[PDB]
DNA sequence: TCAAAAGAAGCGGAGCTTC
């Protein structure tokens, strides 16, 4: 079969056979069911060319009718032009595969038995076919990779991940807060080795349309498909459609000896004709696309595992859940589409981003943070108008292209829409392809129509939908369009009348905004503007929309999902700042924060930090040194923080936003530390903006006061400027000198010897590694250390407690998995070793793979919630491979060999389980819930609805949270650890894993003198503290669930879920209520006994 | 801290080494 295909390759099919072996054949066969049009083919560039010539041949070389109306004449041409530079790579290889065979006499080393195509740099050999006094490359294999090379350089780009500051510093090997500036968005503006090669090599595999032997070594399935893909990387090179840089780690940082490769792909013209349809390529090779755009009824296929967990399959319900997803129909929206393509891509930028820094002439860091903001703008405008390029020629009115979009679950349970820029994840797409749409009666302004749209517009406009009922903000969002934004109203009623823009249309914007500016707000001011020129009003047809958004959903979540003891009356509190009203019929959170409580999860972690904050001066009222240091950090954020503000008698008042995203990663699982670097690069960024100021102060006047030209706006005179200037200075100074230590359980300063000391210049300015540091240690153990005391003490010490049990059970869990694969990986390896067919170049099977993964089911790797299914220890690491998996043909481009095995988890578990059955549950139950909300974008934590339906799916939101409420992460976990407490050895662990076992289990003092037996019993104990806390969880849910509720934690349009409770606990203080669920708590506990 | 990983290259044909 496969022979029969391939004939002429080098080598003998059988592993037993003394002479070269070809390990292609071997390793691959032919599918039962066609999956690639060009196997068989012996030559895919000439034929796939001639398929793309014509849509006439298209349609019959892919057997199909009809072909996208978007394959038109210039597409057709464009790919004629590409097909031929296919011809380029494919000589470029060509060329490279002879200069190999010479160079040391390999190719006549290997036609004399040097079995060099099993060498790290020499598996592409085994696709080579004897020719005269040399080899050369099997044509079919070799023009089908490049044809899957050219889909790859086509729409790679567009499809990578997106790498924040985790990635960045994993990748460098920098510590995440002291990245320099621009460092994070250089490299997510490439691609690293592995992530080139990685998706190329899928590419090349894929077009190959061969299956994998499961007895054939991983050396050769993955490695010469990988093989292939560096080669075509390293001729991408040569052809300048990829970029390489190596960056040297040794100047960002003297002591790191890395040198990193990064890859990026030439862009092409944003007007190509490509771009209206980059997939044609793929439509034509493979059988079922798995790159295309989905219109009309063409639905979009399930997946069928978990993302990039092949472990893992998507349960029945999530199945069901993406299905309902990827049913909704999306459709363009004309004129945000036209008002953009009037504004343009050079003036959205300056509207929505830098806006042409071609005045060079700004702080020489903030230059490069600016810079980041306009590439993440225009490649979203870019990628937006590829996509209507398409869809205009689906259709003559494109505002009625249906589109579907591809979603898949995550490691945490989300549903993610697939593709870097997608309404889901772009805002300036979300603006232009919407799902949601209505039919409105505005005719009236007493109208229930005219109070959904007025909802829309406030809360796209930054009006706290959520904090004020409708009547309220009826007047607010009034006040508004008759004051500051009546003259981009007036704007927008002459764009939608004879279709153009003033020149100064940013400025009018941006002024008119002010802080409310948005591509949301653009929405709102484009619907009311089209409104007010409707000829019908009593049909208006917009896709303005009201999302019912979670009030501080992730800290909520995890609040109501893992406290486990008795019931607090702070705790009753706290969780009605989120939507639980306890014995309140019917109250919204609308209600809740204009009438009870106006301060919300993050405020109240804010309000207790101020007192731990105090609290933290009186230990050391009289340290003068001290009080200044905290001082100055104060002054210091004072300074540059619109949340902070020292007033005059030094009055501290602090805003609920320093504490939203402390919060927000503290719940998951972040450490003290990096919310410190957080906050520092806050300041920074502030700084080196103002720094910009600076500069274009003095050449707005070459004699500006140095003082005045950097706080000339802040300040209110001169000798006011100047005492300004003079904190700056000072605080920079104590400190970068002196940082705090923690010295038996106290702190005390200490010289850094490193402090800031010089002229400064508004250019080149940059706070500097040691001075980063400095910043951090001050920060951390002034300021985050107060606050993390005030967020324990407002989400409560029983959820830290829980979370603690998670991170410890999740974690020890993750070690076993991890040494035990590992392990098992050796032991196979050490048979391998002793088989004369083996290499130690070749790694083990499929097979085996799945075996030693199969053996380590009774450890119970798998989390089950009925509905879910979560692998924290899942990963693809090099470390269990520890082997390059192959190379270019020039020694270079090694890329290691990663497997799918289980790796430590460290504090994964808690993002996990929060995630995944706070939101993560609650949205896959609200669109497969009786009478799920149809039509709407869900966003993990909000949900987006037409004006139509915004009562009824605002409270299917709140039910589904109820649902989701009902959870019991942790007796998930028990289950899953107990199993695993039953069948584990410990003994049969590494001294490593062992002691890493020991820190989560055993006290610090106890983990010298640990035997096995000890950190077995401490494990044990482990089992115990979950089995407690799931039942507490248990016991709270049933007894909650008896007491009459309202749940209003998806806020803004005011329409509570009601539990009908029979219990009433209305006309009670939150202590009353407390003894009452106690009482039914105390009483469930006895009903179990 | 979750969402996905992750250094390059001589000599020799693996994996130690130096930057």
């Amino acid at each position: 079969g496969i022979d029969a295909v391939y004939p002429s390759l080098v080598g003998t099919a059988d592993s037993k056979a003394e002479g070269i072996k070809n390990y292609f054949k071997l390793s691959f066969t032919l599918p039962e069911e066609q999956k690639s049009r060009t196997v068989g083919s012996e030559a895919p560039l000439k034929d796939v060319a001639q398929a793309l010539s014509s849509r006439a041949r298209y349609e019959l070389f892919t057997e199909k009718e009809t072909a996208n109306p978007a394959f038109n004449g210039e597409v057709i041409k464009r790919y004629k032009e590409l097909m031929e530079h296919g011809e380029g790579i494919a000589d470029i290889l060509r060329s490279r595969l002879a200069k190999f065979l010479n160079t040391k006499d390999v190719g006549k080393r290997f036609a004399q038995g040097t079995e060099a195509n099993r060498w790290v740099g020499g598996k592409l050999l085994n696709i080579v076919e004897q020719d005269g006094d040399t080899f050369k490359y099997n044509e079919q294999l070799l023009q089908t990779a490049v044809l899957a090379g050219l889909q790859w350089r086509l729409t790679a780009t567009s499809n990578t991940a997106i790498k924040d500051a985790k990635d960045v510093a994993a990748i460098t090997g920098i510590d995440q807060a002291l990245l320099p500036e621009g460092l994070v968005e250089q490299f997510d503006t490439g691609m690293t080795l592995t992530e080139a090669v990685s998706s190329l090599a899928q590419k090349i595999e894929s077009y190959w349309g061969l299956s994998r032997n499961p007895n054939a070594p991983l050396g050769y399935t993955k490695g010469i498909p990988t093989a292939m893909a560096a080669e075509i990387l390293a001729a991408f090179v040569e052809s300048t459609d990829v970029v390489e840089n190596i960056v040297d780690m040794s100047e960002i940082d003297p002591d790191n000896k890395k040198t990193i490769g990064l890859y990026t792909i030439t862009e092409l013209d944003s007007f190509d004709p490509i771009n209206s349809f980059p997939t044609a390529i793929e439509e034509a090779v493979l059988v079922n696309p798995t790159e295309k755009m989905f219109f009309g009824d063409d639905i979009p296929p399930v997946a069928n595992t978990q993302l990039r967990n092949p472990a893992v399959r998507n349960t029945p319900e999530q199945k069901a859940a993406l299905k309902a997803e990827q049913a909704t129909e999306f459709y363009v929206h004309t004129p945000m589409v036209q008002f953009y393509e009037t504004l343009g891509k050079d003036r959205i930028l300056e509207l929505m981003g830098a806006g042409t820094l071609n005045k060079e002439l700004l702080n020489d860091n903030h230059a490069k943070s600016l810079e980041g903001k306009n590439r993440s703008v225009e490649d979203s405008y870019n990628q937006l108008f590829s996509v209507i390029e398409q869809v205009r020629a689906q259709s003559e009115d494109i505002s009625t292209v249906p589109i579907h979009y591809a979603y898949n679950m995550t490691r945490v349970g989300r549903m993610q829409m697939l593709g870097k820029y997608n309404p889901q994840s772009a805002k300036l797409v979300r603006e232009a392809i919407l799902p949601t749409k209505a039919t409105l009666d505005l005719s009236n302004q007493n109208n229930e129509d005219f109070s959904a749209f007025q909802l829309g517009l406030a809360q796209a406009l930054d009006i706290k939908v959520h904090t004020m009922t409708r009547e309220v903000m009826s007047d607010e969002l009034t006040k508004l369009l008759e004051g500051n934004l009546k003259p981009a109203i007036d704007m927008m009623v002459e764009f939608n009348t004879t279709g153009s823009l003033p020149e100064n249309a940013v400025d009018v914007l941006n002024t008119a905004l002010g802080d409310r500016k948005s591509f949301v707000a653009l929405m709102a001011l484009m619907e009311y503007s089209r409104y007010l020129v409707a000829e019908d009003k009593s049909a208006f047809v917009t896709p303005l929309y009201v999302e019912a958004d979670g009030v501080t959903n992730g800290p909520i979540n995890a609040m109501m999902l893992m406290t486990g003891g008795l019931f607090t009356p702070d705790w009753i509190r706290n969780i009605a700042k989120g939507g639980l009203f306890i014995g309140s019929p019917n109250k919204t959170m609308n209600e809740h924060r204009s009438t009870a409580d106006n301060n919300d999860l993050y405020q109240a972690s804010t309000n207790a930090l101020m007192e731990s904050l105090g609290k933290l001066r009186s230990n050391y009222a009289s340290n003068m040194p001290i009080q200044s240091q905290i001082d100055s950090l104060l002054s210091l954020m004072d300074l540059f923080l619109p949340d902070i503000n020292l007033g005059e008698n030094g009055a501290l008042e602090l805003k609920r936003g320093i504490a939203k995203n402390p919060l927000t990663i503290t719940i998951y699982g972040s450490g003290a530390r990096g919310i410190a670097g957080k906050l520092v690069s806050s300041v920074t960024d502030a700084i080196y903006e103002r720094m910009s100021d600076v500069l274009k102060a003095r050449a707005k006047d070459p004699n500006i006061s140095a003082a005045m030209a950097m706080f000339g706006k802040q300040a209110a005179s001169e000798a006011h400027a100047e005492e300004l200037l003079a904190r700056f200075l000072k605080d920079m100074e104590t400190l970068t000198s002196t940082v705090p230590v923690k010295r038996k359980g106290v702190l005390e300063l200490q010289s850094t010897g490193t402090g800031a000391k010089g002229k400064i210049n508004p250019k080149t300015y940059t706070i500097k590694g040691e001075q980063l540091k400095a910043l951090q240690e001050n920060m951390l153990h002034f300021f985050v250390e107060p606050l993390r005391n005030g967020i324990t003490q407002t989400v409560g010490e029983s959820l830290v407690y829980s979370t603690e049990q998670l991170q410890k059970a999740t974690q020890i869990q993750s070690v076993v998995l991890e040494d035990m694969f590992k392990q098992r990986v050796q032991e196979k390896l050490a048979e391998k070793a002793k088989d004369p067919t083996w290499k130690k170049g070749d790694f083990l099977t499929q097979k085996e793979l799945n075996d030693i993964q199969a053996s380590l089911n009774n450890l119970a790797p798998m989390i089950e919630t009925g509905s879910q299914t979560f692998y924290i220890a899942g990963s693809e690491n090099a470390e269990v491979a520890n082997q390059v998996l192959a190379t270019n043909l020039d020694d270079r481009m090694r890329v290691p060999m990663s497997i799918y095995a289980p790796a430590q988890a460290g504090v994964a578990g808690i993002p996990f389980m929060t995630i995944g059955t706070g939101d993560g549950m609650m949205m896959q139950t609200l669109s497969t819930m009786k009478g799920a909300p149809k039509n709407t974008l869900k966003i993990f934590d909000g949900m987006n609805i037409g004006l139509n339906d915004i009562t009824d799916a605002s409270r299917k939101a709140n039910e589904a949270v109820y649902t989701s409420w009902q959870g019991n992460p942790i007796k998930n976990v028990y289950e899953s650890y107990a199993k695993f407490m039953k069948n584990v050895d410990f003994s049969k662990l590494s001294p490593e894993a062992l002691e890493a076992i020991g820190k989560s289990a055993l006290e610090y003092d106890q983990r010298e003198n640990a035997t096995v037996d000890d950190i077995a019993n401490a494990a044990s104990l482990i089992e115990r503290n979950l089995r407690n806390i799931a039942l507490g969880v248990d016991i709270r849910h049933k007894v909650l669930d008896k007491v009459n509720l309202s749940i209003d934690q998806m806020a803004a349009v005011g329409a509570p879920y009601q539990n009908n409770g029979k219990i009433d606990l209305s006309n009670m203080t939150p202590e009353q209520q407390a003894d009452e669920l106690n009482k039914l708590f105390r009483e469930e506990l006895e009903a179990r006994k």
